[PDB]
């Protein structure tokens, strides 16, 4: 019909999950103008005339749309090779956020684009108290930006380094991780790299997962086919570690192995397969049946030992193969302080004591430009559609 | 300005029919990018290849849903040129009758003339004047630009002049309507530059509407224009064969003088057997303008023709429209300037149906395939000068 065709097209321009909504379309033109504005390419009159025709408009678009200079950077709270995380304050609204920057230069050098899409989607559409929320996502010729709610309580690496974690605390954090991973699993994703580094704490001391650079969408059978290993040397499961491509098929039960590693780390003070070298840590994971031991210190309960061992086994007999309820029913979680359904409403073991909205006390104290192209290379093309601003879900 | 003001201003820009970044122009941007990149040579670049694969399914849906040529049933070809053709069409769904002007993108690129259609698009789309042919929709594909307009069944002034020895009372009516029509264009900030009977169409009532605005240009701050067949063109526009000339709206008044002369004499005043000879006669208008010894032309009609067919510095219309309107030639008892389009026209067309083309000459057949652009080895951007041409009325 004539109206239908018009209405279907109109919904596409408005839909926050559409590849052709206003956000993606503005990204398309912004990328085209960046990728063409070079003296060598401007020798072509089609390119030159187009850029001149859109000059004034592109400057208005770039001024009106969300940009880095709208944010006042308070402190850098995270740093990696692919980018940095910074505590920012939006100059207009005066609102405090955490902003994750990802280097487009770094992503182009090495075939490592495409990882940020699931991190964008999980944070933008999870609508879960267990997942850090994405408020805005934007970009320029140099970086990808993700404006998120700030987690002032810091991460679990910081907590474990400042406290000898008692079992009652370890039960709380393990239980919240179990609920958090289950929310991710329900969305159809496998985390693949669950670690204390990506377990953040809010102003109340309750957990939220962040850093989803390894998340992969499950298939019909709830599986993932991956030829190359993904994760961290200490927390990687044997099945993800040995994945060759010819036989590299695995499910959500790989995230349950990581919980086992996390619980062990909290109660013992070290990872179970730790070695003086990375290659030795690999050897110990592969030989988990003989390398998993507990120190001769009665501090770890029978139930905590049982859970660690129930998780730190081959995927075919691992606790969680039959679902979350078999994990939830484990005697380790038996207590009189909380219940699974009301856990995030209870008072957390460590309630952060914060001086202001820009307090960074739980965070440790802390550019290569693209060469001028001679021909069209389209370095901005793999980032088209990243913007989450003009068409958001409310 | 606030964050909300910035967000809304951006939102209005995506919706505004006069905006260069509304949904129609942004969809054009992506459609052009996909056409210009989808070639085996360019697809060797992974940035280009991955982008096209990512937007494959989405672009096929967009192309199917958006307005296209196959939505229109071509009844008859009513106009033809080197740059394209005009055809009486019927929208297959709505069953509505329109005139559709097609412009060859290959011809526009080849001839290095691909920027003249903007003023024609804008005038017809936004004039909202009973003197300007209305643009209902404007769309495009990799081959043509399309302009879906209100059909003028009464034909043009070339057809009228060829079938009648125009009496002075009719010539007064058509000259007066042309004066009002050009004034509406002038008020919008445009100079026609090539006003001729070919441009002057008649509606179902026999009232004039201007069309074919391929020579139109937007006036500057001082109401001036600079630019780089001559029969109806003024000396100033002809003297500007390289940008060495600044002229105003008074060049359109000269053409009215040429039109009035043509109607009453039967020939253009500066006609010659060759184009170059017509040019020579226009430049020597002071000596070449003569009237035949047939006493038929009135003192007042001769005065107007001469008042218009002079050097721009002493031309009637240099001080505005009111000096033209007050000319004794227009003194009559049939109509008034303010109520002219409400009076009964000298020739009221007698039409058999909504698809009647009796006032349009039958054109010599032209059919087949090909006449397309070669496969590029590098990015050439042949679709770039046409981005933002799409327009849809509400
Ligand atoms: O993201 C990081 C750590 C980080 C820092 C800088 C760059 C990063 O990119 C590296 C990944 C690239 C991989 C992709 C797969 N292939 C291998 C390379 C990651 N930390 C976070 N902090 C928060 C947060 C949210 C609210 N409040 C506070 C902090 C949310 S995520
Ligand atoms: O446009 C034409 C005539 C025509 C036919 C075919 C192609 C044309 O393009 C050639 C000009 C391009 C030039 C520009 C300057 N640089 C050099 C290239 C023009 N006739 C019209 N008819 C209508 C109408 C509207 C309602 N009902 C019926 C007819 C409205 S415009």
């Amino acid at each position: 019909s004539f109206e239908t065709r018009f209405e279907k097209m109109d919904n596409l321009l408005r839909d926050p999950k559409s590849e052709v909504n206003s956000d993606c379309l503005l990204d398309g033109l912004d990328a085209l103008v960046y990728d063409l504005d070079f003296p060598a390419l401007r020798k072509n009159k089609n390119i030159d005339n187009f850029l001149s025709r859109y000059k004034d408009t592109i400057n208005k678009i770039r001024d009106l749309r969300m940009k880095a200079e709208d944010y006042e950077v308070v402190k850098v709270i995270g740093r990696g090779a692919f980018g940095e995380v910074q505590l920012v304050r939006h100059k207009s609204t005066r609102k405090v956020y955490a902003m994750k920057l990802l280097s487009k230069f770094e992503m182009i050098k090495r075939s490592d684009s495409a990882f940020f899409w699931e991190e964008r989607d999980i944070m933008a559409f999870a609508n879960s108290p267990w997942v850090v929320q994405l408020f805005y996502a934007f970009q320029d010729d140099r970086y990808l930006y993700m404006v998120m709610e700030y987690m002032p309580g810091g991460d679990l690496v910081n907590l474990m380094s400042n406290y000898d974690v008692p079992e009652k605390w370890a039960r709380f954090y393990t239980a919240e991780v179990v609920l958090a991973l289950d929310a991710i699993h329900s969305m159809g994703f496998i985390h693949r790299d669950v670690k204390p580094d990506n377990m953040l704490l809010d102003k109340s001391g309750h957990l939220k997962l962040a850093d989803f650079g390894t998340c992969m969408k499950m298939n019909k059978e709830g599986m993932v086919r991956c030829d190359t290993a993904v994760g961290t040397p200490d927390y990687i499961s044997p099945e993800v570690l040995k994945s060759q491509g010819g036989d590299g098929y695995y499910g959500r039960e790989c995230d349950w192995w990581s919980v086992g590693v996390f619980l062990y780390e909290m109660l013992v003070g070290d990872t179970p397969f730790y070695a003086d070298s990375l290659v030795g840590t690999y050897s110990k994971i592969m030989n988990h049946k003989n390398s998993l031991t507990f120190p001769d210190d009665n501090d770890i309960s029978k139930e905590a030992k049982n859970l660690i061992c129930a998780f730190l086994t081959d995927r075919e007999v691992r606790l969680g193969r039959n679902g979350v309820e078999e994990i939830k029913r484990h005697l380790f979680f038996k207590n009189d302080q909380w219940a699974w359904e009301t856990l995030r409403d209870t008072v957390a073991p460590v309630v952060p004591d914060l001086s202001s909205d820009i307090d960074t006390s739980n965070f440790d104290d802390l550019e290569e430009t693209f060469p001028i192209p001679k021909a069209f290379v389209g370095n901005q093309l793999p980032f088209v559609g990243f913007t989450y601003y003009s068409n958001r879900r409310y």
